[PDB]
C-alpha cells in the first residue's frame, strides 16, 4: 500500500545483525546513539534535572502554556536516551502543542526494575509539584517506555496520585514473559531471542508477571483514556491487543489502532515515512481531544 515502508523495510533488513548474534550491551547502546535522528531545527530544548535524572523539555512551536507530556523512551529498559528519542518527541510536541518532558530514567542492568518505574512516578510527581494540573497532563512512551507509561499509571494510582488526562503507549512492551503469539506469527514481517535478554536484564530474577513490570497483568481500574498504536507487522502485536482487551475489562477507554503494513514505532521514521508523520499528527490529535473534554 506504501512505497515508503517497502523502501524502509528493505533498508532495515539490509542493516540488521543476523538473527541470534550476541551483541554487547555497550555495542547496542552506542549504535543506537550513533544512528539517532537529529531533531528538527525549530525544536528548542532545555536541559533540566527531574528526580535526580537528567531530562530535557522538548518544545516544538505552538506550544501551549498549561500543558505537558511525560515522555518515556524505548530501548528494552537497557538502552535509549534523551538523544535517541529527541527527534520523534519534538514531532509529538508539534502535533499536540504541548512541551514534552523527556526523561533519562535509570537503565538496566546497572539499575534493575523497579528503578525505571520509580523514576516515572517521580517525574510525574515532580510535574504535579511544579503545578501542572493532572487534567493538563499526558503520558506517552514507546516500546519498553510504552509499558512504563502503564506501569507508572498503575503505580502512581496505588500511591494516591491523580490520573493525567490521557495516555499514549506506542508499540508497548507490557509483558516481560514474551510468550505471546505474534512473537511467532508476526516475526517474518518485523525487519526489526534478543528481547528476552532484555527481560532478563531488567527483571534480574523478579516476577515477570509483576504488575509494574508487565502491566498487561496489572489492575488497570481508574486509568485515564488510552490510544495504543502498534503495527500489524511487528513482533509485539499481541502486547497491544491484550493491553486493550485488559483495559476494556478494567473499565478503561482505549482505542487500539493496528496500522497495517507498519513496523515497530514507525513513528520514528517520520522523516521518510508518510504513515510516520500521520501517526504522530494523530497522537497529538488524541492528546488534544482529551484535553478539550
Amino acid at each position: 500500500a506504501g512505497p515508503e515502508i517497502v523502501k524502509l523495510k528493505k533498508i532495515l533488513r539490509e542493516k540488521a545483525v543476523p538473527p541470534g548474534t550476541e551483541v554487547p550491551l555497550d555495542v547496542m547502546r552506542k549504535g543506537m546513539e550513533k544512528v539517532a535522528f537529529k531533531a528538527a531545527d525549530d525544536i528548542q530544548v532545555e536541559q533540566v534535572t527531574v528526580a535526580g535524572c537528567a531530562a530535557e523539555w522538548v518544545r516544538a512551536p505552538g506550544c501551549q502554556a498549561g500543558k505537558a507530556i511525560l515522555y518515556l523512551h524505548g530501548g528494552g529498559y537497557v538502552m535509549g536516551s534523551i538523544n535517541t528519542h529527541r527527534s520523534m518527541v519534538g514531532e509529538i510536541s508539534r502535533a499536540s502543542q504541548a512541551a514534552a518532558l523527556l526523561l533519562d530514567y535509570r537503565l538496566a542492568p546497572e539499575h534493575p526494575f523497579p528503578a525505571a518505574v520509580e523514576d516515572g512516578v517521580a517525574a510525574y510527581r515532580w510535574l504535579l509539584d511544579q503545578g501542572f494540573k493532572p487534567q493538563h497532563l499526558s503520558i506517552s512512551g514507546d516500546s519498553a517506555g510504552g509499558g512504563l507509561v502503564l506501569a507508572v499509571l498503575v503505580s502512581a494510582r496505588d500511591q494516591g496520585l491523580p490520573m493525567p488526562a490521557s495516555a499514549i503507549p506506542i508499540s508497548p512492551w507490557a509483558d516481560m514473559t514474551c510468550t505471546n503469539d505474534s512473537f511467532k506469527t508476526r516475526a517474518e514481517a518485523d525487519p526489526m531471542g534478543g528481547i528476552n535478554k532484555m527481560a532478563a536484564r531488567y527483571l534480574n530474577g523478579a516476577d515477570a508477571k509483576h504488575p509494574y513490570a508487565s502491566p498487561n497483568f496489572a489492575n488497570l481500574k481508574g486509568l485515564p483514556p488510552l490510544l495504543i498504536h502498534v503495527g500489524r507487522d511487528e513482533v509485539l502485536l499481541d502486547d497491544s491487543i491484550k493491553l486493550d482487551a485488559k483495559a476494556k475489562a478494567d473499565g478503561v477507554k482505549s482505542t487500539l489502532e493496528i496500522w497495517d503494513d507498519m513496523i515497530h514505532v514507525w513513528h520514528a521514521f517520520h522523516p521518510m515515512l508518510p504513515e510516520g508523520k500521520q501517526a504522530i499528527v494523530r497522537v497529538g490529535e488524541f492528546m488534544r481531544e482529551q484535553w478539550a473534554a
